[PDB]
């Protein structure tokens, strides 16, 4: 595991240690800006082209646009892989609103590629739920992946204080959508998954497990929840880049089976790192 | 007009061109921070301790700890003008949640005071109204000056668009609140001061104008306003540090008057710029 000695800024490859703004751009300022996140194994950014369309999409959603085409990002990407010397990574794009004249008005965007260790709790599939509280929010342009985290991280206090170690957004408390950074599955007992199709990220892992999940031939609806159905459901989890798919054993009081992973959580695991691997053998 | 040299970054003069944060803060990573914004006449950030007493309040909504007290800040502030050999300018204090461990959770905040130019445009007064479009939106955590501006810097395009130059938000389409960067009055045609009072920014400049339409005798009203009060009213401003008092011509196709500026919202200039000249007399 060679210790990453570089990112890239604007194209430019930069010791980490010299990756810096200056602090005129609207990030800083102005909090403006989107950002991606993904996995590399094997020496292969994970579902590339998926997060890479993804990005352009987000990056277009707030008219910044992205000094070249997707396949020199690409080059870039493969390019700082192979100058850090390592097959396993975490990898962040961030697309800035740049150096504004007027600390408001966007320009040329600063472009971050910025290179990490594999997470160590990637992909832990803990068999024991992790307990969460429900928390009354809607996230802004919630199909873009901004970088605006300001409620999540506000509310790392509250969830450690209340005995919950994540939490679940409920739009006017009605509604149920996604974590801070995970989408949100039911299980229900006849063993339909469930997931919100409005006013939430489109993950993609979301998109490799609901994929696997209807290919096993589980129903699979993509519909409105409402909060009540939490009582309803026998199992809950939890997909993003990191988590894979995460047991939740707990939501405020209503705890789920014993607690511990429900039998389709365990199977979609399963059906993830089949995806995964699938993907690997396609590279 | 002394061009300006020097920022400080965490207790630092730094000159302009050396201004920078690494990538790791959580300003650039998850929007994550608060600011402030003043301007300085004669060599005196205005309304001062109304601003720092803001700034602090700001900090604690998202449990970040300004690195010492007010007093040491203010002085930091008078160091940085006397540095720049300026007597007339903007200011910009930044508190971001720092250099992250894991590109999430806060630790000691990161510092930023800048300087500026006093704006050209600041407190022009036109006698034009200018024209603005509604806009359906809540500000998050509103009482609190973050630096989440998306939802308004996304607008620009279309505000130009429209024909327009600014917005007002509208909670849920039914509520006034608040323009990105500005709170919002109306007058009536009894000459009533009407503003919100819930789920917006207590901006400094609001606060001045309210006391001074108070100590004239105005009748100021403080509550919810429905978007019907648009065709009820006769004048409509927008406050702000740069702003000051500034008239509204045309919100959608309710034009105000002629659209030039209303009776009231001209005296009340006059006595912002009253309150602002009794501040530098005990200074
Ligand atoms: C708001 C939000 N929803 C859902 C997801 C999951 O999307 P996926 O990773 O499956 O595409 C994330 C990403 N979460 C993280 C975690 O920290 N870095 C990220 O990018 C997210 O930030
Ligand atoms: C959301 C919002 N509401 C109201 C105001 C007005 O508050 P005041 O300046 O009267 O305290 C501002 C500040 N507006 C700007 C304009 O750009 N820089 C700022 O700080 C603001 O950002």
């Amino acid at each position: 595991g060679h210790m990453i000695k570089y990112y890239n800024i604007n194209g430019q490859q930069v010791p980490v240690e010299n990756a810096t703004l200056h602090v005129s751009d609207l990030s800083i300022l102005r909090g403006y800006g989107i950002f991606d996140y993904f996995l590399a194994r094997e020496g292969h950014p994970l579902f590339l082209d998926d997060y890479l369309n993804r990005f352009y999409r987000s990056a277009a959603e707030l008219y910044l646009e992205i000094p070249f085409d997707k396949a020199e990002l690409r080059r870039q990407i493969y390019a700082l892989l192979q100058a850090n010397e390592v097959r396993e990574a975490g990898i962040r794009l961030v697309l800035t609103g740049g150096y504004s004249p007027d600390g408001y008005t966007p320009v040329n965007p600063n472009l971050l590629i910025m290179m990490y260790d594999l997470p160590a709790s990637a992909w832990e599939f803990s068999a024991q739920g992790i307990k969460i509280i429900t928390h009354p929010f809607q996230r802004e342009l919630p199909e873009v992946k901004t970088i605006n985290y300001s409620t999540g991280i506000r509310m790392l206090k509250t969830i450690k204080e209340r005995g919950a170690t994540d939490l679940i957004y409920v739009d006017q408390g009605e509604w149920i959508r996604e974590s801070a950074r995970s989408n949100f599955f039911l299980v229900m007992p006849d063993n339909t998954i469930v997931t919100a199709d409005e006013k939430i990220l489109w993950g993609i892992t979301r998109r490799q497990v609901i994929d696997a999940a209807r290919e096993a031939g589980y129903a699979v609806e993509e519909r409105r929840i409402h909060i009540t159905e939490l009582d309803q459901a026998r199992e809950a989890f939890f997909t993003s880049t990191i988590k894979g798919v995460m047991a939740i054993g707990q939501i405020d009081d209503r705890v789920f089976g014993d607690g511990t992973i429900g039998k389709v959580t365990q199977e979609l695991q399963d059906l993830f790192v089949g995806k995964v691997k699938a993907y690997l053998e396609t590279c």
